[PDB]
């Protein structure tokens, strides 16, 4: 009989597509040797053939998808003024206030893309024709309780369109085309707001403006937008049991354990 | 005569390829109106035609270049244990110790890619055939004095090869092919170490191992590697006078002022 410690070890080495039962009559040492051999070969095949990281490749695919639909690619600061958090309406009553990684007296690791995207919408409205369509992909940071669906360091896609065409129907069409393009199953459930669910897992929250918060950011036009976690998309696509297999990590490469 | 404040404002709106003299007999208001019109049209052309961010696009081009040469694409944590810094031999005597953005009691924003790349080399050596070639592109953080060549939030390329073929000649060949591919002029000047210079500007530091530090990271094979700042490459390629035009920013998009 395997110990729970031994089964923990085998589960680290187990890939979703593996056809192995750890409840068999096989000794730990030889189940482990089998899985070690398979994972080494998996890494060898990646190194020989494609060599691209899941998170980088997904960012590049998403980037191509939004650029092709007319959205401008933004890369804004990850280290942001703490003031931006308060100006988003996040006060101690809100959950997110206690999730902030503070850095100095006045700065934090951004937990969200909305402040920077607001600032870009306001500035670009002076230069670009209506409608203004922008997106960003990059690191975001939140303190979280241990969870199979949460990372403290994750990667967010945020997109926003401002001006004409900012209907709920158009927002749902973007989301739907996007997830059908990636091959990810979803249901949309719904200051209009909606969530994009995969079972009980939240892939995205989306919104339709105007909302009263817009005025603090110098925004006075309708808008639609949404934010998606890349690691949650990878977790669904590859059927990972824990989102740590999709994270920036020293412990996993493309969902394969690096502790061999 | 223009005030220095007025010339500061015009210089924000001035692009390197602009054929305008601020030392002319033209009034500020109409020099400003001219440059505002040009910068709005520049942004309009980006939005109409390509829509890609300089920093994202450069990362993707570099990524294609190293993947095609057989390097595995790594995406490792940006928030790293503070311990990694000490284990790199960075003590109070070294300059970098006081440049660290600390986050909690035990974590920091990585100022460098070497710790994570060391850990990947050690782990992948159990699985991959000799030689082991890896690279990473992503955010790094250092506290710096105000400078035309330094950002506190920048983007690093780091690559490393371990095992056979780890000669200085091979390292110089990679660097040379890489910068000739990007169209960036350079001179290589030289525990063997060398710097890749563009005039007085350091594009890269590179190294040849083994070095004694390797043992602390579980490394006991020869290696070659280098690190490059992406914003410095953009600054050179686009002839920006200040590296802030190439940064993750709310103030510049592809080197164009967003304050129009
Ligand atoms: N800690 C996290 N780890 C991974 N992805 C995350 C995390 N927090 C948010 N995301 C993703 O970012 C999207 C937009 O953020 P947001 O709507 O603020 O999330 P949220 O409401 O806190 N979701 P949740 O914490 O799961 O109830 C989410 O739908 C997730 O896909
Ligand atoms: N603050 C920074 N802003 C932008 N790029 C940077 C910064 N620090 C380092 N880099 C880049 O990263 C490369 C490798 O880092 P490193 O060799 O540690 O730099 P460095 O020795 O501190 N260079 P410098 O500070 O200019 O004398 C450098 O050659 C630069 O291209
Ligand atoms: N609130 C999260 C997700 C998000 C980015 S743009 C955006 C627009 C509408 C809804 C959500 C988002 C965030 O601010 O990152
Ligand atoms: N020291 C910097 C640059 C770098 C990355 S891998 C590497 C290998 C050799 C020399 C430099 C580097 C760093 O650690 O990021
Ligand atoms: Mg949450
Ligand atoms: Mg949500
Ligand atoms: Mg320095
Ligand atoms: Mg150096």
């Amino acid at each position: 009989a395997l110990t729970k410690s031994q089964t923990d070890r085998l589960e680290v080495l187990l890939n979703p597509k593996d056809e192995i039962s750890l409840n068999s009559g096989k000794p730990f040492r030889e189940l482990e040797s089998e899985l070690l051999s398979r994972r080494k070969k998996d890494l060898q095949q990646i190194y020989a053939e494609e060599r691209e990281n899941y998170l980088g490749k997904l960012e590049r695919e998403i980037t191509r998808f939004f650029v092709d639909r007319g959205f401008l690619e933004i890369k804004s600061p990850i280290l942001i003024p703490l003031e931006y958090i308060e100006r988003m309406g996040i006060d101690n009553d809100t959950e997110l206030s206690k999730q902030i990684f503070r850095v100095d007296k006045n700065f934090c690791l951004r937990p969200m893309l909305a402040p920077n995207l607001y600032n870009y919408l306001r500035k670009l409205d002076r230069a670009l024709p209506d409608p203004i369509k922008i997106f960003e992909i990059g690191p975001c940071y939140r303190k979280e309780s241990d969870g199979k669906e949460h990372l403290e360091e994750f990667t967010m896609l945020g997109f926003q369109q401002m001006g004409s065409g900012c209907t709920r129907e158009n927002l749902e069409s973007i989301i739907t085309d996007f997830l059908n393009h990636l091959g990810i199953d979803f249901k949309i459930v719904g200051g209009d707001t909606l969530d994009v669910m995969h079972g009980d897992l939240e892939l995205s929250s989306a919104g339709v403006g105007p909302i009263p918060l817009d005025r603090e950011w110098g925004i006075d036009k309708p808008w639609i937008g949404a934010g998606f976690g890349l690691e949650r998309l990878l977790k669904v696509k590859h059927d990972f049991k824990n989102i740590k297999r999709a994270a920036r990590s020293e412990s996993y490469y493309n969902g394969i354990s690096t502790n061999l």
